[PDB]
DNA sequence: CGGGCATGCC
DNA sequence: CGGGCATGCC
């Protein structure tokens, strides 16, 4: 069986989607997000929210796990790891890219089989009144890290599982973890318009 | 005591002097060295010889020992090490950013109480005709590594040393492990003779 | 903060 | 190979 997780969108029979809080463009925001790219422009280390919407409420035991893949087919089958570096310098195992932050339920995945990373919250219906549910990402590397990303771009998969295993949807964004994110994003949304 | 080895040269009663052979000035030639600057640029894991000269010759039992320090006064007293990741990935210790090649007698030493690397050699006297010894370093990081010297410059500093512990000579050439050696000769080059 | 150097890599 | 992008940092 394959070791490459699926990328597919599949919004399912709950009408999964994701959504993404709108920034101020300067050139160092910590984080913003491209449409037409479907692209998060984010700073290392630094929250990364995260809204999950939803048209139908998910059974309870309804768990959303997030996951890396590499984007590039020649780069896919590699497992997305934290940098030597930022993994020597309390829950999140130092391999780990992908933190959660602000919950007591996180849980941190080792896959026995594929060595895939993953990290896993449960899923709580948006507050009355919001639309949403807004989970706090932190990515621990820039995409550039040597013998980390290695400026391979990622896509972060976040999947909604029921208690038993079963997906109940998918949903993925492309991200680039950078120093300035409002500067990488003006330049690669004109990069599309000019060379695309 | 100070954990900050001397940096000054001493050429000392046996006339110690470095010396270095020309290259081609290609954009990515392996070594190249500045007379101007007093700077070896080299590539990271490729071979980089030395030559030692001497007016008078050494006693025997003489040794040639190499030690990276940082060139910055903000930095010097930070012992100098192999980045993480060129660490992660039989002789040389993976933390030891200097090694030498060629030699079946070299030894690395941990300083037990300053923590610095250092690899150390016999001294052999030039065989007849030859006016000089060679030694073949070479640097595990480059310049820039990340975690690492972090693009911070270094000096190598070159001690000939009797075998009870005296300093005999001492001499000492900055270093840029670097992709390009000769573009980046020439900028530096050009950057003292416009800003220096 | 935004302009522009940096430097391994394309 | 040398021109020029790359991108954390100055
Ligand atoms: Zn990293
Ligand atoms: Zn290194």
């Amino acid at each position: 069986s394959s070791s490459v997780p699926s990328q597919k969108t599949y919004q399912g029979s709950y009408g999964f989607r994701l959504g993404f809080l709108h920034s101020g463009t300067a050139k160092s925001v910590t984080c913003t997000y491209s449409p037409a790219l479907n692209k998060m422009f984010c700073q290392l280390a630094k929250t990364c929210p995260v809204q999950l919407w939803v048209d139908s409420t998910p059974p309870p035991g309804t768990r959303v796990r997030a996951m890396a893949i590499y984007k590039q087919s020649q780069h896919m089958t590699e497992v997305v790891r934290r940098c030597p570096h930022h993994e020597r310098c309390g829950l999140a195992p130092p391999q780990h890219l992908i933190r959660v932050e602000g919950n007591l339920r996180v849980e941190y995945l080792d896959d026995r089989n594929t060595f895939r990373h993953s990290v896993v919250v449960p899923y709580e219906p948006p507050e009355v009144g919001s639309d949403c549910t807004t989970i706090h990402y932190n990515y621990m590397c820039n995409s550039s890290c040597m013998g980390g990303m290695n400026r391979r771009p990622i896509l972060t998969i976040i999947t909604l599982e029921d208690s038993s295993g079963n997906l109940l949807g998918r949903n993925s964004f492309e991200v680039r973890v950078c120093a300035c994110p409002g500067r990488d994003w003006r330049t690669e949304e004109e990069n599309l318009r000019k060379k695309g």
